[PDB]
């Protein structure tokens, strides 16, 4: 149901930020 | 309902993050 | 409804990240 | 309620990214 | 509960952001 | 239950959100 659809997207979410979180390292590096 | 409403924008929130780590990656990339 | 109430700040949010998304992207190209 | 406290949570998450969207903005212009 | 933990998750990550808004204001005014 | 599911992804968040309050400190500073 929805509450796992919910659970889900923030999974995703989790993931996006993970990537962000890697560039922005790189930013601070370089 | 209201919980799909709600998977539905966290939906969207991944989807704008993707976004961002797509800029920073470019960024990251000077 | 509260629950309304989540699923429209969360509208608001994926709104703000869309904004953030627009500037790195300038900031990107710039 | 929790869930009026979830609302109330998600209205200052947005509060920070509009505040995120303006200084990048700001970033992009200079 | 999980609802008032949800919450207090959601108060954590509004702290972040105002972080990341302090920091990011930083580099704006430089 | 589901709901502790998502209380454990809104803490992955946070986790995700403090590393870039980190990054994003070290472009301030850097």
């Amino acid at each position: 149901g929805e509450l796992k659809a919910i659970a889900q997207e923030l999974k995703a979410i989790a993931y996006e930020l993970k990537a962000i979180a890697k560039e922005n390292k790189a930013i601070a590096q370089g």
